[PDB]
């Protein structure tokens, strides 16, 4: 069997609405070292891992290596009614076909247990492409979010170019032309070369969503490859998303 | 011929809103000892009864036992558009087909005036359940009613267990189980009988609009019979809500 | 080679606001005098004229006088993207299809830049009453705001009756009837004539939205003349509207 508190439940709150952006179901790899959920969008263009490590809960036990199907959509429903104060236990007991939430007030007045199903999740097709990363660039995660936001009203698919002095953020669309540029403050670029990728904005915006986690987000990127955007969460685990380059 | 101004409108205001969720139109029963409200809902499962004594307000006058009938989609309307901190008196003027609303600032410099056409309503033969209840839970109004909302993103039906050690709302469906546990003293258990019967979510909530009234709210139970929620108004009034149990 | 830096963006974004609610498109008259729109809803009842004398910007720049054709609706797009508190250089260019807006921050950090197409559009056929006004009125900007979305839960005609005790705004419906009415000698009355006109609460509403820029607001009237509703940008210009009274 399973268990894993939270002192805040804050944190899952945060967490399964970015992946539930993704992917309606996820597997939770419960391994010993910690939560660990690895999966793709609809599409095979994103790729969502997120790690909790143990040391970010206050109670950890996972002897064996349990496999957990979850409906992101119910668990997300749940979540939205648990207190961002309340603690929150995650338990399953091994036999059984059911998981469960357990969440109290700090001065114990107050209990709520909810428990969902789990599902057979099909495919774990996967890959985490981790090539080399040429060029960087972190910055404060809400300005990100209002760049893609911001490049949305124009078209559906922003162009980010990179250069010694800063980041261009270009959208096109019949409204017009937008960009966005952020001189080298602040915002660490620090890259190889010149480097101009494209990206379906759709899924910046899924990812943007990130930052309920982390005051700053990182994007790094390479040609031809998945850009990747990590998000850290404190130094107890990370939520980090790749993206396929749009080309033709 | 009846006057009633009330110095703060908010009292109105959340009334209103309180009553409308229940019922379009509704009797003003407006004796010497205070306005009464009582109305059955279309579906004949659910009671408000509304009493706000003479005291609660600045001026009241009323001789005659006089009924008001009341559009109350259009009240709400009207006190909607009325300034929460304004004075607020309902006039009728010896046998008008019309109440007015009128409604002034501190510093009177502005005046408001709205007039609202009257209908006959046929005070309904409801009546009112005549249980004793032997079995009282009193708990935070606002807790209440994030409860329900809580509940009801499982199931349209709430089953509520007292016991000595406390309430234990309990609610079920598509996403899963929950329950929201409380523990005697915030919550103020008065039972003598392990009660516990189950209500229409649809109602409950209508019914916890009650907290922008009252900073608690009591529920009372017999078995196999009506709960009544009461929202005590200052020393001045209450609001009864009364609803049936679902069965077998 | 027209240039037009503000140099806090709330003033254009809280502008094409206002007068995006009358029409979806407007040519900006740019003398070296400073930028004016003048144009009429589609129904020809109701008549915008804006100007920012060129004192208004931080950079004003226009040798000859060029008409600028622009989609109201994707510039009030493009401008809420823009933040309050940045730069905005608008600039056309010679024989040039293309308008250019351009936010900077403060820091000098953050260079946004957008590029609309220009329309073309049939030069303002009707242009301005240009009357006398028997009776005026000043009054908080914001108060008249409510008041109109107060008039709209009853009908969709106000009528406004003025003598020197203040003005009542009157209005009739389904629902019933209200009447709001203010004093003198904080409401700047002062007329030459009681007078009393009606119109539609939905231009009234349109207008209204002025309240972002000016905290007071002044309503002119004449019997049977197009009345006015001025605001001033404080000093550095002034948007008005002219709306055709309801008549018998
Ligand atoms: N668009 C992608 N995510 N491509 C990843 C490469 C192909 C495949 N997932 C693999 O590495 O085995």
């Amino acid at each position: 069997m399973l268990e894993a508190q939270v002192q805040f439940a804050s944190l899952w709150k945060r967490l399964v609405e970015c992946i539930n952006g993704l992917v309606n179901e996820a597997n939770f790899d419960c391994n010993p070292g910690g939560l660990s959920v690895q999966a793709m969008d609809s599409s095979h263009v994103a790729l969502v891992h997120m790690l909790l490590r143990d040391d970010c809960f206050v109670k950890y036990q996972c002897g064996r290596n349990s496999i957990l199907g979850l409906n992101l959509a119910s668990l997300s429903k749940v979540l939205k009614i648990v207190d961002s104060n309340d603690s929150l236990s995650l338990r399953h007991d091994d036999d059984s076909d059911v998981v469960t939430l357990t969440s109290e007030n700090p001065e114990k007045t107050r209990k709520c247990e909810y428990q969902l199903k789990l599902l057979e999740i099909e495919a774990e097709s996967m890959g985490i492409p981790e090539m080399d990363y040429r060029s960087t660039v972190t910055l404060n995660s809400a300005e990100f979010a209002k760049i893609v936001r911001d490049m949305q009203v124009f078209g559906d698919t922003v162009t980010i170019a990179i250069s010694k002095e800063g980041v261009k953020f270009s959208s096109s669309g019949d409204v017009g032309q937008g960009y966005t540029f952020l001189q080298a403050a602040g915002v660490e670029v620090t890259m190889e070369e010149p480097i101009t990728l494209s990206f379906a904005l759709r899924f910046m915006g899924i990812f943007a969503k990130g930052s309920t986690l982390s005051e700053r987000v990182t994007l790094k990127f390479a040609k031809d490859s998945p850009c990747m955007v990590e998000y850290g969460i404190d130094n107890v685990g990370y939520l980090r998303y790749y993206l396929a380059p749009k080309v033709d």
